[PDB]
This record gives structure tokens, C-alpha cells and sequence, in this order.
């Protein structure tokens, strides 16, 4: 029986910044209400939410990061879609954007919830992006009240 | 030639454990397994500790507050990225491995991947208790491992 | 309803370097072309831009790291084409050259617009050549901008 | 033009070589090792300078060079194992976190460290390739420490 | 319009010290690159006297070499040399993408180009039709990149 440290879903007093890559319109707006509504029904005051927006997803991780440097935050979530066209420019962009959410959450201590999605078709981004929009609002939540434990 | 050779004790070490919860049945059978498995080599139930996270993405800032505490010999990733219809599973397959590899190389403090990469939830079902055991096995002989060296 | 910071398009006043990896010539030149064009329409001065060019893709970390590290930007635009050919150097030069211009932009926290196409033919660099060029105009000045608000 | 050609030095003689062994594909491993000592001592190593590790996996190749490398006690390292074709992505895992470790601390550190760590399809492949590995690690090894020596001061 | 402050390309290798280092794996396409690259280089106006050559046994091995001559900073640019061709296992991705990351991140790190002249194909017969020509190649890329370095530096 080992010390289990058990899910804190309990927003009350946490500050959340959001980054949301606009590539894709409706795609991301879609996410970004999913995400929101999930963060209040999760305690999050609208006062201690910012919202940001970048072209795209390559744009990330220069915003996040800048966000992880003030320490104002205690998570951080990045919003978007990169849907597969005709080039390589797909898994490039797909790679580096994941790569860098991953890096920042390392380096800075803040957790980063992936919303980015990566997909083949315009419909499977419609078919996630709410869920997943709602996933990152619970996945910021938990991750800074566990980043909180363990300092 | 010296030859270190191996040693598998646990015996009072500290073994911090993080689980991604997303495909829950898998991550549990993994951590019954090895939780067993590390009582099997001499840890102590109350000196290792077990955390939760959503997904393998979030392994990475798990672990990596738990490294810098200092406060374990090794560390175990669990968890499971199952395939599914996009390629989400090469990001998160490749971005929760190379966490797991910086954290130990950069902390001193190995890491034991257990986080499966595979492309049917029969694949995970078939390896969870075991590569649950074998983390345990890599984590305790690594956490040795490394004081021999240190 | 939680603070939304709005874009910010201004150009005026910003210092902007771009680098342009000459291979694929044609393609380079069309996205610089129209590249400098959008910058001017959203309010960036001429005099307060410099352009900069490597024989590749490959050469472009090296110059806009040092770009980057004069502090005389604040932003930077990567311009150019790697167009699939034979060999397993298409992977190579992607990977790399986009690795670096992120790496660049996550360290020294000036914004680059990655603007280097990553095609199978000619025909497909020639179609995205003129657009994003111009895009990297636009996200080189909004995310410049977008940066001085979290500087402080 | 007649520029300055450094000449490869393969003279073993007082080095220290470090070697890390990734367990798992057992026979492998060791036919690897076998093949890169014997090489070692035909380059003129003793056999009082080089130490040998074992690991479960080649996962855990990184840590274990990483903490040899801190030390500063050898003039190179040696990694060796076998990362083979199974069913799942796993593979590709293994094979690119294993070797990009390996590359990462010969950079950081300016250890040389020769992969030895094949990675293959099959278990005949590997087989096929053991022996001529380990002794082509020792080389490595051997003349990327003196070069290192040479490029110090 | 917009006419941009334009710096034009400098192709005038005359006192520029030049590093090379050879992977000598696939013997022949690394040796034909070298005297291609020496050729153009001594063509662009580098002196003999100021080219260093240096050898490894393969890809992997380029990033240790190239880093400790990187990190002295006698030289004003750095070329890497040989062919990764394709056999009959993930060794051929392998080696590609960690002698590339290696590479690119010199350049990055030290301030000092590195041309990679590092063929990455599936056949002897397609390193052949390129070893010559990446070797002029890497001259020209290490004399502009390093008159381009120059140019920043102040
Ligand atoms: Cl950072
Ligand atoms: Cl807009
Ligand atoms: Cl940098
Ligand atoms: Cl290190
Ligand atoms: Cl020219
Ligand atoms: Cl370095």
C-alpha cells in the first residue's frame, strides 16, 4: 500500500494561460468554448484565465513560452489543429509544436496540456475538437494542482 | 577487465511511480505487477510513491519535479499509447520516450520507460503485467546501478 | 468572459530580419517578393528590415541564430524551398532546418516565421510560393508584437 | 592543394576505455563484447584499463554513459546491445532515444562514444553482424580518443 | 514598395581557415569528395596553408570531431564529409539523422557554419553521381557562410 497522491480536479485560485493556433478557424474556436466551460464548471474564475491567439502551430511555443517565463500561471494550455494536406509540411509541423509544448513543460516547471490536434481530415478535427477542448481544461487543472504538490 | 556486476536490491530504496491513466486497464495491470514485483525485491510499501496523470504527454512534467526533489533512486514511467486513426500516436509515442530518456540523463536519476508503444489494445493486454515486473527490475538494478558510479 | 488578447497587425516600427535559402532560387525570390510587400502593408519601414541570404535550408540556423542573438529584431522571417528529390536528404533538410528555426525561436525569444516549404514537386512550391511569403509577413509582425506584451 | 592531413592513430597503448552492455538479446551482447576486447587488446589496451557494465536495456544505455562521462576517468566509451524488429513501434523507440543518447554525451562531454548497438530486423541479421560490431567498436573507440587527445590543447 | 538593406553574398575565401573532417566509411565517395572540395576551395581563393584536414571512421563519429574544433574557434567555418548509403536495416535513418542533428547543432551552438556534406542515399550508384559535386558544394557553402558570420559578428 504505497502513498497514492489522489487527482485534484479543483480550479478554485488557479491561474490558467491559453494559446490557441488559429489556422483551421472554426477547428479552433470550437476547442477554446469546450475548454473554457469546462475550466469554470471546474472552479476556474473567469479573472484568472488569459487567452491568447497565434497563426498557427508552429507560433507556439514562442507564446507558451514567453507565458511559463512570468511564473504567473500554474498551467498552461495549447489549442489548435494541423490537418494533413499534400507536403511534409505536416508531420513538421506536427513534430515541432508537440516537441515544443513537451520542451517547455520540462524546462519551466509548468504543466502545458497538448490540445493540438494532428489528423488526416477536416472531419476528424470536427469530431475532437470539443473533447479534447474539455480534456485540456481537466488536464491543466490537475497537473498544476499537482505541480503545486511536489515543489 | 573490472565487471560491475549486476545487482538487484531493493532493499530501503525510494521508487517514485507515474502512471498515465488513458487507456486505465492497461496502466493499472502494469502497476499491480510491478508494485509486486518491487515488494518481490525489498521495497519498502512505504517508501515509494505512486502518481497519476492523464496521459503519457504528462509524464514528462511529472517525473521531472519528482527528479529534481532528489528524494528517489529511479523512477518509473507507466502507461500506454495504443494506435488509433491519426498521428497523434508517433507524437506521443516519440515525445514520452524522449522525455523519459532526458530526465534520466540530465538528473542522474534513470528512468524505467513502461510506457508501451503498440497498435491494438490486445498488444497492450498481452505485455502490461509484464513490462509492469520489468520496470520494476530496470528501476531497482538502475538505481544500484548508479551508485556504483556516482 | 476571461481577458482575449486581440492580434495586433501593426507593423510600425518593428525591426524585421529575414533570411533566404537561395536553393530552389525561383521559389525564394517569389516568397521574399511577396514577403516584403505585406510587411510594407502592415506598417513595417523599409529601412528597418534586412535581408540576408544562405546557399540552404541547412545554412539557415546559423545565420538566424546570430541574428537573433544581435537582439536587433524583433522578429525574423526564414524564407526558402526543399523540394523532395531522390534521396533521404528531403527528410534530412526538413527536419533539421525547421528543428533549428523552432530551437531558435523558443531560446533567444525572438519570433521566426517558419516560411521554408517542404514539397514533393515544383509545381506545389510555385502554388505556396507568393502566400507564404506574405503570411510569414503577417505572423512575423503579429508575433513580434505579441511577444513585447508578455516581455514585461 | 597539400593542406595539413591529420593521419589516424590507432594506438591503444594507456588508454582508458569505458564500455556499457544493453543485456536484453543476450547472445548478441556478449559476442559483441568478446569480439570488441579481443579487438581492444590487439590495439594495445590493457586489460587493467577498461571496465565493463551491463544494463537490461539499451533505454538504459544513456544513464549509465552519462554517469561514466561526468567522471572524466575514461578517454572513451563503448556502447553495445541489440534493439530487434519485434511488433510494435517499440522498435523505432528504442532504436532512435538509444542512439540519440549516445550521440548527445559524446557531444556534451567530448567523450567519444562509439554505438555499437545494432538495430536490425531480425535475429539473424544481428548474428550476422555481432562479431564484426564489437571489434569495430574498439577502433572506434581507440582512434576517436586519440583524436580527442590531439585536437585538446 | 519596399527595398530592403540586401547583403549580398561573399564568395572570397582569400584568408578564410577552413576545417574538414572526413568520414572514411564507403572509402571511395568520401576520398572523391575531399579532392573535389580541396580543389574548389584553393579555386575560391583559400590558402593551403590555412585548410586543416581530419579523419573519423563514419557519420557517427563527425559530431564529436567537429565539435572540439568548433569550440577553439581557430576556424572560420567547418565541413563534414562522407556518404551514409542504405544496407539492410534502420541503421541507415539511424545514422542520417543523428550525424544531421549533430551537425545542425554545432552551427547553432558555436556560431561556427558547418556545411553538411554528408550524403544520404540508397546506393553506391547514386553517391557516386554525387560526391564530386557536394564537395564543391561544401566549399562554396563554407567560404560564403563564413564570410556571412563575419559580416554579424560586429
Ligand atoms: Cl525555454
Ligand atoms: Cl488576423
Ligand atoms: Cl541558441
Ligand atoms: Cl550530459
Ligand atoms: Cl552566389
Ligand atoms: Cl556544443
Amino acid at each position: 500500500n504505497p502513498y497514492i497522491l489522489t487527482p485534484d480536479l479543483n480550479g478554485e485560485g488557479l491561474h490558467i494561460g491559453i494559446v490557441r493556433a488559429r489556422f483551421n478557424e472554426e477547428i479552433g474556436q470550437a476547442q477554446l468554448q469546450a475548454c473554457l466551460e469546462e475550466l469554470g464548471k471546474l472552479g476556474v474564475d473567469e479573472r484568472d484565465v488569459m487567452v491568447v491567439s497565434v497563426p498557427g502551430a508552429l507560433e507556439l511555443g514562442v507564446a507558451l513560452a514567453r507565458m511559463a517565463e512570468s511564473y504567473e500561471f500554474d498551467a498552461l494550455i495549447a489549442l489548435g489543429a494541423v490537418i494533413r494536406g499534400e507536403t511534409y509540411h505536416f508531420e513538421v509541423v506536427s513534430n515541432e509544436s508537440a516537441a515544443a509544448i513537451s520542451r517547455i513543460a520540462l524546462e519551466t516547471g509548468i504543466p502545458v496540456a497538448n490540445g493540438v490536434l494532428t489528423v488526416d481530415t477536416d472531419e476528424q478535427a470536427q469530431a475532437r475538437a470539443a473533447g479534447k477542448g474539455a480534456d485540456c481544461a481537466q488536464v491543466a487543472v490537475e497537473m498544476a494542482n499537482l505541480a503545486a504538490a511536489l515543489e
